[PDB]
Parts: structure tokens; C-alpha cells; sequence
């Protein structure tokens, strides 16, 4: 799918709150931990739940926990759309 960006996760967590602006804020808050712009965490697990969902991502479930700023959040999923989905692996030692 396709990935994601500020303004979205910013929206989406905009629309959990209930604000009117995804970006209410201003803009620095894109290196600033949830707890510090005002987010709990209860809105997020239900943005992240819309972002899982709407994007599909599924990298680790703990992605959650270290997600701590949006661009965490965002990366996760960026890496997740960029990863194209996995594969378990493939060593060397065949021929």
C-alpha cells in the first residue's frame, strides 16, 4: 500500500482527540514525545488500531510501545509499506 507522512498520522490523531486540526499543535511536535504534546495513549492505541488497519502494516506489535513520536509511529509504518510485506528469510548454505 502506500506509505504514510506527518499530516496523516497528524489527522488521524486529530480525529481520535476529536480537535479541529490535524495539526493543532502548530508543527514542532514531530520529535516530541506524546506525553509531552498532550496524548495519553488510549487515543493513540485507537489511531494506530485506524493506521493498522487503513495501511495494514504489521511489522511488531511492540511497535506501539517504542513509539514515542509520530515520526516513530510514521516509520514504522513507512517500513512496513517500503518493506513491501516479508519473506521469513533465506540463508546461504544450499546450493
Amino acid at each position: 500500500m502506500t506509505l504514510l507522512t506527518l499530516s496523516d498520522l497528524l489527522t488521524l490523531l486529530r480525529e481520535c482527540a476529536g480537535e479541529e486540526e490535524s495539526i493543532d499543535l502548530g508543527g514542532d511536535v514531530e520529535d516530541v514525545a506524546f506525553d509531552a504534546l498532550g496524548y495519553d495513549s488510549l487515543a493513540l492505541l485507537n489511531t494506530v488500531g485506524r493506521i493498522e488497519r487503513d495501511y495494514g502494516v504489521q511489522l511488531g506489535d511492540d511497535a506501539v510501545e517504542k513509539a514515542t513520536t509520530p515520526r516513530a509511529l510514521i516509520e514504522m509504518t513507512n517500513a512496513s509499506l517500503t518493506g513491501a510485506s516479508p519473506s521469513a528469510g533465506g540463508a546461504a548454505r544450499d546450493k
